[PDB]
């Protein structure tokens, strides 16, 4: 069918470990973001180029049995172009980027707290996964070399922040 522009939505986990902003330690995953999940809608326009626009955040504990006390992810938006390309007809190499906004609920130690507040531009990248020609995978990350603040930083894990994710199309007004 001529539906060449298809929309899609999906949803995240995700970690981050982040030393480069912190206090020094030997052994410690030092962690800016942590750990969340998020919220995702996006297009294509054919096995070509297309969109993806969703929330990555901590909701305090999205498990809602009790919640945490403060300083936690509370929210942010990712609004991104991307590229994918399939390696098989199976999986996709996947990338994307365009912007972010992010603010954290900073009630905290006052001066131990975290970063409470961004905007920035933003990218992250990896793979997009064919589970049935209407539901999806995807596993994507975002790294840069840190200047992880530790005993001799020489001595860091080099890994940049990642999540993956479970994504569904938009059905209807298709065919093969």
């Amino acid at each position: 069918a001529p539906k060449d522009n298809t929309w899609y939505t999906g949803a995240k986990l995700g970690f981050s470990q982040y030393h480069d902003t912190g206090f020094i330690n030997n052994n410690g995953p030092t962690h800016e973001n942590q750990l969340g999940a998020g919220a995702f809608g996006g297009y294509q326009v054919n096995p070509y180029v297309g969109f993806e626009m969703g929330y990555d955040f901590l909701g305090r504990m999205p498990y809602k049995g009790s919640v945490e006390n403060g300083a936690y992810k509370a929210q942010g938006v990712q609004l991104t172009a991307k590229l994918g390309y399939p390696i098989t007809d199976d999986l996709d190499i996947y990338t994307r980027l365009g912007g972010m906004v992010f603010r954290a609920d900073t009630k905290s130690n006052v001066y131990g707290k975290n970063h409470d507040t961004g905007v920035s531009p933003v990218f992250a990248g990896g793979v997009e996964y064919a589970i049935t020609p209407e539901i999806a995978t995807r596993l994507e990350y975002q790294f840069t070399n840190n200047i992880g603040d530790a005993h001799t930083i020489g001595t860091r894990p080099d890994n940049g922040m990642l999540s993956l994710g479970v994504s569904y199309r938009f059905g209807q007004g298709e065919a093969a």
